[PDB]
C-alpha cells in the first residue's frame, strides 16, 4: 500500500563491485564474525561460509573454543579469535575491522548485549542477528547498524505481534527503522529492507526452499562479506538479500524446494553472482 | 496372495506437498531425532541428513554429547539437545515437536525403552527404529506410531522366525500392525507398509544397492522429515519409502549397485523429488 | 620370462558378482578392518571408504579410539570396535566376519603380530598389509591369507633386496607365495598376483597417478569389500587390483597424473565398476 | 623498466615433468610441511592439500597436535610428525626429505626461527612463508631457500616500505634475492620470481579472486609438491606460481572472482595441470 519498490536485477547489476587485478586482500577488508556457541555451533559455519564467499579479504571468527574445530575442515580459510564473542562482553575491540556481525548461534543473554555495546563503539557497519536481537535502543555512531529479524524476532524487538506485523510488513519495518535509526531487514517472502533515512525496498527473489533452519545464518554472513567489497553499505545489504534469494531460485530449477540445505546457498552463489556481472 | 497394491508413481505425484512462497520454517515444523551413541555415531548423521533433506522446518538432534561434533561439519543446519536420548529416559518432553524419531544408533536397552515411553506421551507421530525396536505393546495416544523393522528386528518384536516371515511378509506385517495398532514398515525388497486400520501397500522402488549398512538410518530420517511437510502422515510414510528406493534406482543408472553409500541417497533426493513434482 | 598372463577385462566381466533384488546386507557379509593408529590415522579412512565402496554388507572398523571421530563425518555408514586392533592382541575374535583386513596405519610391532595370530584362527579370508607385514610363517587354516607388500615390504618379509626383486618380480612373488602358502599381491607397475597353488597373474591397469601415499590403503579396503561380494576369493583379489588401477586410468583422462589423491579412487569406483557390468 | 620476462605457457609446457608408468612414491619423494598452530590451524590444511595435489610421493605434516584431527578427514593421505614445528626448534631433523616448507599458520616468534635454523642444515630446498619470514640472513647451504612474502612481509624482511616497494617491485625483489642469496617470490598481481643468480621472471596468470585469505598457504603447498616432482627447483617454483594463478583464471570463467575459496584452487589444479601436458 506504500508501493515499496523492488530492488531489481537492473539495480543489482548497476551496483555490484568489480574485483580488479590491482587488488590485495587488504583492499577487501577484514570482517569479524561473532557467532556460534557450544549449544548452537552450526550457525558459525553457515555464516562463516556465507561471509568468505561474499567478497571479503579476510575473516576472523570469534566463536566458542569448542566450535573452532568444527569449522576448520570446511572453511580452512578462516582465522579465529578464540572465545571472541565472550571476550567482547568485557572490553572494546582493539583491532580494526571493515565490518562486524554478531548473533548467529548466540544465546539471548545480557552478556551478548554487553558484547553488542562494545562492538558498536567500533567505526564500521555492524549486523545484529538472532541472539543479538533484543528490545533496545542504539547509540549515535559512525557506521550503520543492520538488524536482520524474522517476524518473531521483530515482535521481541518491538512488541508488534506477528499476526499484526504480517498484515503491514513494510509499514512496520519502515516505522521501526526510523524510530531505532537502524537498517531493518525483515525476513520472509518479499523481505523488506528499510533504511533509517526512510528509503525502503522489497526483495523480489527467493522461495520456500529458504523456509528451513540455517538460511538466515547464511544471509548474515553474505551481508557481512558484501559490506567488505561494496563502498556503499546500503547496496551491500540489498545485493546480499537479493543474491541469497536468487541462489534458492537456481536450486529449484532442478531440485525440489523441500530439499535445500542452507550451506548449499553458499556453494551456489559463485555461479549466481557471475550471472549478474 | 493378498494382492497388496503398490504405492505407485501416480499416488506419489498426487500426494507430495507444495512448498508455497507464503511459508516460513514454522509452517514446516520442528522435528526431534533421538539417535546416535558414542558406540554407533554414524546413524545420527545419516538420519539427520535424511530428515533435513526431507522438507522439515527445523531439526533438533538429541544425540550423545560426543557425537555432536561429528555431525556439525556435515549438517551445520541442525541444532542439538545435548544427551537428549538419555535425558528423555527421565522425563516427559517439555517442547512441542511436529514429529519424533527414536532409535538409530541407540543400544537395545531398557533406558531406551523408558525414553520411548516418555516420547509417546507427546501428541505427534513417532517413529521407532533400530535399538528402539522391542517386543512390547503401545499406549492409545494421539498420533501414529511407525515401526521400521528389518526382518531380524521383526523377529525380535513378534517371535516370528525370519525364515517363516519371508514366506508371507505382507500377511505377517498386516497381522502385527493390527495387533500392535502401529504402522509397520517391514523392510526388504518390496518393503511392506502396513497400517493399523488394515490398509497395506507394497513399495515398488529400490534395488540391491540398498542392502548395505546405513540405508535404513537414512530412511528413518526421510520419514521424519516427510511427516513434517505432509498433512497426512500415511502419505508421508509411503512417499518416504518410495523416494528412498527411487534414489537407489537413479544411482544404478550410471553407478554399480555394489558401490552406493547410504549418505548419497540424501544427496540424490533433491533431483529425484523434483521429478515427481 | 615366465609369460605370466594378464587378468584382462574379459576375465573381470566374467567374474564380477551381481547384486540381486532379493538381497539383504547379510547376504553381502560383515567385514572387519583393523587399521589406523593415533600416529597414522588416515589409513583407516582410506581403507574404510575402499571397503564400503566395494560391495560388502556391513563394515566394523577396529581402530584406535581417537581415530573414530575422524572417520565418522566422511564414512557415517561404518560402525566401530573401539581399540579393536589392540584388543585383538589379547584374545580370539568372538564375532564371525566374512573377511578381515589388518595393518594399514598400524605400527610394525610385536603386538600387531599377536593380533594377526588371533585373527588367523577365524575361518575367513584375511588380508595383511603395511604394519602387519613381517618376516614370518603362517598356520594351516581355513581361508586364504592375502599379503599386499610393496617391494620394500617384500624385502622385509623375505630378505630379497629390492634391486634384485625388481628384475624378476613374478618369479620371486610366485616362489614366496608357494613357500609361505599365502596369496601375494606384489605392488608396482604390473602388480603381480601370485597364489599359493601356483596360479599367477599380472595386473594390466593403473599408472603413475597411484605412486603416492594412501593408494595402497585404498586397495586393501577394496580387496576387503570384494571378498565379501565374490564367492571366489581369488576373483575378489584379482578384480580389486584391476578396478583400483582402472580408477587411476579414468582419472588421467582429464586430470594430471601428478594430482590424484587416493580417496578419489573410491569416489571413481562407482562409475568404473558400472562399465564392467 | 627492467623488462622482466613472463614465465609463459610455452615455458610451463616445456618444463613440467612426466609421471612415468615405471614410478613408485619414492621416486617422487617425501615432503615435510611445518605449518598450522592451534591459533591458525587452517593454513596447514590449505598447504597440505596444495602439496599433495602437486606431485609429491609422500607428505609428512609437522603440525600442532590439536590441528592433526582437523586435517585427517579432508586429507587422509597425509601422515604426521606430532608437534613437528615445535620439535624442530630443539634439534636437527633426523629424517631425509626431498623438500621442506615452514611457516604457514605459524607465529612470528624466535622459536619458529630456531626451527628454520635447524631445517636449513638439511640438504634439500626449503620454503619459508608467513610466520617463518623475518629480517635475517641465511647460511651457505646445499639447496635453495625460497621466500614467499607478500609486500607487508617484504617490508618486515627488508625495511622497504610497501608504498615504495609497489613502485619498483621487480627491482627490489631482484636486489634482495641477490643480497640474501635466496629465491624471492614477491606476491601480488604480476608476482615476481627473483633468483639469487640474477634470473628474474614475472608471473602472467591470476586475478583478484586470489586476493583473499588462504590463497598463499595453498601456493606454499603447491611449491612444496612441485619441488618433489621437478628435477630443477627453479622450474618447480615458476610452474607452481603459474599454475596457481591459472586455477584462479579457470574459476572466473563461470564463477565470480569475489567468491573463490583458496582450497578450491587445489580442487581445480587436476584439470588445469592436464591442459599443460
Ligand atoms: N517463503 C520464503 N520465500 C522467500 N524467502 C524466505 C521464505 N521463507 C524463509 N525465507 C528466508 O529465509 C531466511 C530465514 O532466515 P531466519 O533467520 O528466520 O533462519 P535461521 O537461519 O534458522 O535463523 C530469510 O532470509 C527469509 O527471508
Ligand atoms: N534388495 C533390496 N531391494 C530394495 N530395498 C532394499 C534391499 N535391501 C535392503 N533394502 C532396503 O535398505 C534399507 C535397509 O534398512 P536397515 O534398517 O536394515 O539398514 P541399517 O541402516 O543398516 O539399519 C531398507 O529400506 C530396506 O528395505
Ligand atoms: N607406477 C605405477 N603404476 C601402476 N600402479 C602403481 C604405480 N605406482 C604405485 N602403484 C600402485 O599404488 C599402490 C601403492 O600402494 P602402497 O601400499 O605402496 O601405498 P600406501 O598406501 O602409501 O601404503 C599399489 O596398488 C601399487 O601397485
Ligand atoms: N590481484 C591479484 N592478482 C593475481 N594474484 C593475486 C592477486 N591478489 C593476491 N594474489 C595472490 O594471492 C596469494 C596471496 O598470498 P598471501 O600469502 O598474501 O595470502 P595468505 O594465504 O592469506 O597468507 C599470492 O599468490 C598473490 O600473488
Ligand atoms: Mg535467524
Ligand atoms: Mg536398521
Ligand atoms: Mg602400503
Ligand atoms: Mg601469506
Amino acid at each position: 500500500a506504500m508501493n515499496v519498490p523492488f530492488w531489481t536485477e537492473e539495480h543489482v547489476r548497476a551496483t555490484l563491485p568489480e574485483r580488479d587485478a590491482e587488488s590485495h586482500k587488504g583492499t577487501y577488508g577484514t570482517a569479524l564474525l561473532l557467532a556460534g556457541s557450544d549449544d548452537m555451533p552450526g550457525a558459525a559455519l553457515l555464516a562463516g561460509l556465507g561471509a568468505m564467499r561474499s567478497g571479503l579479504g579476510k575473516l576472523v571468527i570469534g566463536t566458542s573454543e569448542n566450535v573452532i574445530p568444527l569449522i576448520v575442515p570446511v572453511l580452512p580459510e578462516a582465522t579465529y579469535w578464540r572465545d571472541g564473542w565472550k571476550k567482547a562482553a568485557d572490553a572494546q575491540l582493539e583491532e580494526t575491522y571493515r565490518a562486524i556481525a554478531i548473533g548467529p548461534g548466540l544465546p539471548q543473554t545480557e552478556s551478548v548485549q554487553q558484547a553488542v555495546d562494545h562492538v558498536l563503539t567500533a567505526d564500521c557497519p555492524v549486523i545484529l542477528d538472532a541472539g543479538a536481537l533484543a528490545k533496545r535502543t542504539y547509540p549515535k555512531r559512525e557506521g550503520p547498524v543492520i538488524l536482520t529479524p524474522h517476524p518473531g524476532e521483530f515482535f521481541r524487538m518491538t512488541g508488534v505481534p506477528v499476526n499484526e506485523l504480517q498484515k503491514k510488513r513494510a509499514e512496520y519495518a519502515k516505522e521501526w527503522a526510523a524510530q531505532l535509526q537502524t537498517v531493518i531487514v525483515l525476513k520472509g517472502n518479499q523481505t523488506v529492507i528499510a533504511f533509517p533515512d526512510g528509503d525502503c525496498w522489497l526483495n523480489p527473489t527467493g522461495n520456500g526452499a529458504l523456509a528451513k533452519g540455517g538460511t538466515g545464518d547464511t544471509l548474515t554472513g553474505m551481508i557481512l562479506g558484501m559490506l567488505c567489497c561494496h563502498e556503499d553499505p546500503k547496496h551491500a545489504v540489498l545485493n546480499a538479500v537479493y543474491l541469497h534469494g536468487a541462489c534458492a531460485e537456481l536450486w529449484t530449477d532442478e531440485h525440489s524446494a523441500h530439499t535445500l540445505l542452507a550451506h548449499e546457498l553458499s556453494d551456489i552463489l559463485p555461479r549466481v553472482w557471475k550471472r549478474f556481472e
